[PDB]
């Protein structure tokens, strides 16, 4: 009869296990296993030792990670990693010689660089090092550097400055392989206008006098960076100094003032598609282009246009979603909304049509996640249709030749323990590993793509599961509550014996951001876990307006107004919880993270009496403050020509006064480089003035996620102790 | 039956009056009253308006201060006042002709000033501006331009760099005009090599991007300003577009390396006395500086150079005292410590002798805390000699002819209510006002020199007397414990009907830095005043080593070891209270801000046991933070070939574990360029790393003194929740 302790989560007491598998071919695929990358045979359990306990260990205990050349002739060793960003950050590597069995050493790889990989098909290798890019055909080979404008804070080659990274791709890298590797398309950032930012660093106690750490950020409104798109031919190389990469210029609609590159993807070997987006990203348009063999140029004709559009808000759930052309590149399939406001899948032809560029292949009210895979005649993608759950993730697939051969291949296996399924199919979808995340502990399988032949279990948490035993762990209701006519979602961590008929203490978990979701079946040991576990609070979220995967009807009802919407229902979801019977109405709090933190802030500060406190990490405190493609995608930008007044509107200092009602804990973080405190700092400001007592706390040099060790738990222990005080336990 | 309520306190309800007069001679003098600036005969009542409530307002409410020139004919108006640090500040200006009864227009003074003054006569004007000298003769004409190398964190002229004016003047000004106002000194800045601080201001809720502010600030160790000493001739301006200015160069025995300039003091007006400074301040050297007639240039021969010395810490309380000159300045008295190391009066001859410079005219174990003022026949001065009270101050005189003739002024006059006296003598000490500090209610009364007859009593507190009739206050002991046999002497804020049986809870006020003083007869009207009355908790101070006017044998007790002795003997102090019986041994704490607060820390975080929790405001959490000229007088310098060693081990985050036995509150000002934020940030990192929880609150753009008017009042709720909290109490 033990309860899940904040020490069980912050030490990590239960360990959950996975499957990361990472296919080779169509029939192969490498895993981890014991520090050993071994080689398994889809079909029969047939394994082989890929890379030994050893070869990582040369390298000290410093190996951060490792690279299989495509042609699995050499591996790179990636070491000396050093964050930067979400998803920046710089190493050093080693290219270690499968068949000759030791480390080239010849000529080495820059010891600094920001980014690596390998082309599709053999060995060849583009890095970006000091904003430059540079490449080598072979790894014995010297290195061929393409560009040289490249600049710290300045011009970026082949990596994203700070905006697009975090914003626009979602990763540091802007290179593109094309298939075959004949070219290396890549983009080029010029940060010049853009404004800076320049927080504080302390370091280590010796270290007499802080640093200053300075980033072209641009705030909602400000002066963005402009873009270039190259393509260079990689053949050339041996044969001169240097190499003239090729342009490719966005097209018209969209070059007539500030704009965005959304997306590249490589159909062919002598076609490539660019998706653009207009500042306001009201527009976009998704380009094909064309290498010309005479005149050595890309062509990108108009007749191969395509315009998204959206007349609610923005196009795409944070962009437009990838295109997936066929074999011969002839067609692409592109999720896109329908007729509805129901983000479905539907095919296109390289050419526009006029008001017809959509076939759909996918209805009904509910969305396709994501597509997985194309094959020649299969269709692989993800939705979340089945038993009309927004909140459920599975995997279907759709006869290409016949649109009516739709068939669901997660929907039975384990209905009970799995509805969040995650999958991988291998490269030509001939097996398929599964990865259910579902309401149940985790569960990978494999099968044979055919038949669907569970091949075998890869990984059912068992371990787990026996540990899990002697400990009270707590429930997880995934229902719906009907407002104004309408299903919205939600979902509450019980505390062990819960009993409908005692009274609970209730904790609000917030995002509630545009398409955001908090309500699903996934399954999870959080801080909310031993919350319930140990404390018996309620844990519940609620995905209300502006939200999920519901159609634009519910997301889009955000537009243009951030902090209102999405609020008010939050503050609804609790009342309707409290309705519900089972909650203490004398004890219900609301905390949250980021944009989290926002609308816990605001809602607090909206003096409806029905929250006693709550806890706000790295707010935004008014959307002046946070990053233009972010903002702008729902609020326009900040101008009395524009939404300026919304804008305006949605300040939480605007709502200090309200703050006299309620126990506040603001927490942020010193070296926040996304939500820069300064947002933090206005709001405790704001308090001040208006003669309301609060508790705050900063996170001396810890980043926007605070989540080095000792910071990680300092800050759960003293939230803990937040509530504890707050509801009277402790 | 009404306690005195923390809002009593934040808000100001008693008013504690007092009288500020302006001597404008040897019979009159100037007194502000219902905002009319009236000319007072000391002597008979007589009065006479002498500025109206008028003139004032026509600069609007924005009339932060006036000056009177000495030939009473014009009133410069202060306006505009915008604060820079703790003395610097800029204003802008008017000139009134009292004469002509209205504003000059003409030739007007810079809209921007950083520090302007009369000359000692007439009405001559020099300002700074633009860090650059300039002059007025008189009011009505055109200024010149006396240098012109000024700039900003650059070169400072007639005005001090940061650190001069924090460390070593105490004020913003670098002008010294000579009697008669031939000659205008002044002190030249160089901050090239001094490293820069550079915090964060946002500002306004509108400002988009926070501001940074950059301070050339030399932390221990570091490369200091450098410094330059001229004197511009006044008389020639008129006949010139330009004068050049003769520099006068510190005394060989300083030039060697890094050395600061101590004091300046004008003898008569061809005769100019310096103070010099080795960066380690355990030599001084006083040169006093003749005008030549012939060559017109300034001499000053070693033979009148007179040299100060430590052998048991640095030079000075805080620097070297100042010389007092008589009037033919054949000699001069000035404070410096005895065989014994008490600060006491002793003459001097122009000429140095050969270790026979001075001649003491006091003796014992007691100090004198500052000369007031020096007859042809009478030498003013201020001790705590009386009733050994080292606490205590009063004013006392010897006649030069005969220093037997040493009386006491204030001894008498009210034994019980006042032992604290400031005093003001006029011009040539013909008449003398007194102020009352003392124990009881402040008392304000002018005397006439002669035989000390009390003129009459300008300002005792009756009104303020009146109405804390109605109001619980507490008491004050002032008492001493004696420890390892030295009088060591404390004070303690007894609340209301204090009952030495019963038990209260304990609150440690704490400073005890170098020379600093706690414990003294002083009243006051503060936050422990709310303490003691309202929530029945004793406030004591204790100066233990390290500590007052009591020798230097306490004083320089904590030399070349800062976070020592003055720390634990807080702690005994503390024991001591305990066996005193009335302290809740279960209920004490301890605060304290800047130097106090590093102390509060490090006791906090000696795991004595002794304290429950504490509460550190703007601490210093390891000398290599703080600045050159205050850490090194008394830490030397922070490098293995001194003292780094002691650097090291006084350090706050060293002692991090400790601090899970206790609740602690760390609160720090976002804008604080004296103690940087670096400080407590490293502190808040130190502890976390440590996995201890305490409390934390950072003031959005407040000073080092969060003083601004609601930070004030939210900072003392904010630690007045802490101890009711911690105290079981709220
Ligand atoms: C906190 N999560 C901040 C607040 C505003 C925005 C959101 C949501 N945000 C981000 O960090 C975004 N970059 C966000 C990360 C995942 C999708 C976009």
């Amino acid at each position: 009869r033990r309860t899940y302790t904040l020490a069980d989560y912050l030490k990590n007491t239960f360990r959950v296990k996975s499957y990361s598998l990472r296919w080779v071919s169509d029939s192969e695929y490498l895993y981890k296993q014991e520090n050993n990358i071994l080689l398994f045979n889809a079909e029969h359990g047939n394994s082989s030792i890929f890379l030994e306990n050893s070869t990582f260990e040369i390298f000290g205990d410093s190996i951060s990670d490792y690279s299989v050349s495509p042609d699995r002739l050499f591996v790179l060793l990636e070491y000396n990693y050093v964050k930067q960003w979400r998803h920046s950050y710089t190493a050093s590597y080693s290219i270690y010689d499968l068949n000759k069995r030791q480390l080239i050493t010849e000529e080495k790889i820059p010891n600094n660089t920001q980014w690596i990989t390998w082309s599709q098909e053999g060995h060849k290798l583009a890095y970006v090092w000091k904003n430059d890019i540079y490449v080598k055909i072979e790894p014995h080979l010297p290195s061929h550097r393409i560009t040289s404008t490249g600049k710290e804070n300045v011009i970026f080659n082949g990596i994203n400055d700070w905006v697009y990274e975090e914003e626009i791709f979602g990763a540091y890298s802007a290179l593109w392989w094309s298939p075959n590797g004949t070219f290396l398309a890549y983009a080029q950032f010029n940060d010049t206008g853009v404004p800076l930012i320049e927080y504080s660093f302390y370091s280590d106690e010796s270290l007499q006098y802080p640093k200053t750490v300075w980033i072209p950020y641009p705030k909602a409104g400000a002066v963005n960076p402009t873009v270039k798109f190259f393509i260079v031919n990689t053949d050339s190389l041996s044969s001169t100094t240097t190499t003239i990469p090729m342009q490719i210029t966005a097209p018209a609609s969209v070059t007539t003032g500030d704009h965005y590159l959304c997306d590249v993807a490589w159909v062919s070997e002598d076609r490539i598609s660019l998706q653009w987006l207009r500042r306001i990203q009201n527009y976009s348009v998704m380009a094909i282009c064309d290498y010309d063999k005479t005149t050595l140029v890309w062509n990108c004709p108009t007749t191969q246009e395509h315009i998204e559009t959206s007349a609610t808000g923005w196009c795409g759930r944070f962009r437009p979603a990838e295109p997936h052309f066929t074999s011969d590149g002839s067609s692409f399939y592109k999720i896109v909304s329908d007729k509805d406001g129901y983000k479905h899948i539907c095919q296109f032809q390289k050419d526009r049509k006029p008001e017809q560029v959509c076939t759909f292949i996918t209805k009904g009210a509910w969305e396709v996640i994501s597509i997985e895979a194309l094959t020649s005649d299969y269709l692989y993608y993800i939705s979340n249709e089945y038993k009309e759950m927004p909140g459920g993730r599975n995997l279907y697939k759709i006869q290409l030749t016949d649109h009516t051969n739709k068939k669901c291949l997660s929907c039975d296996l384990n209905p009970e323990r799995c509805q969040y399924y995650s999958v991988s199919l291998s490269k030509e979808a001939k097996y398929y590993q599964l990865g259910c995340r579902g309401p149940g502990l985790p569960l990978y399988t494999l099968h044979r793509s055919t038949d669907q032949k569970e091949l075998r279990v890869l990984e059912d948490n068992s371990a787990l599961d026996k540990m899990l035993q002697d400990v009270q762990m707590p429930s997880k209701k995934l229902d719906f509550i009907v407002l104004n006519e309408t299903r919205f979602w939600y979902q509450m961590i019980l505390p062990p014996h819960f009993d409908k008929s005692k009274k609970y203490p209730l904790l609000i978990d917030v995002y509630a951001g545009p398409c955001s979701q908090k309500a699903d079946a996934a399954f999870r040991l959080n801080w909310a876990t031993y919350l319930a576990s140990t404390e018996n609070i309620i844990v519940a979220s609620f995905d209300g307006r502006g939200s999920g995967y519901q159609g634009d009807k519910i997301m889009h009802a955000i537009n243009k107004r951030l902090g209102t919407l999405e609020v008010e229902d939050q503050i609804e979801a609790a009342r309707q919880f409290l309705k519900m019977g089972f909650v203490d109405s004398k004890r219900v709090a609301i905390w949250g993270w980021s944009y989290g933190g926002y609308v816990t802030s605001m809602v607090l500060g909206s003096g409806s009496g029905v929250f006693k406190c709550g806890i706000a990490v790295a707010p935004v405190s008014r959307w002046e403050y946070y990053d233009s493609v972010y903002t702008e995608r729902y609020m326009g930008l900040p101008t009395p020509e524009d939404n300026l007044d919304h804008y305006r509107n949605s300040t939480v200092m605007s709502r200090a006064e309200n703050f006299k009602q309620v126990e506040y804990l603001l927490i942020h973080g010193t070296a926040d480089d996304n939500v820069h405190f300064q947002q933090s700092a206005q709001i405790s400001k704001a308090l001040v003035d208006a003669g309301v007592d609060f508790q705050a706390m900063w996170y001396t040099d810890e980043d926007h996620g605070i989540a080095s060790s000792t910071a990680h738990q300092h800050i759960y222990s003293h939230m803990s102790h937040f509530l504890q005080q707050c509801f009277s336990l402790r």
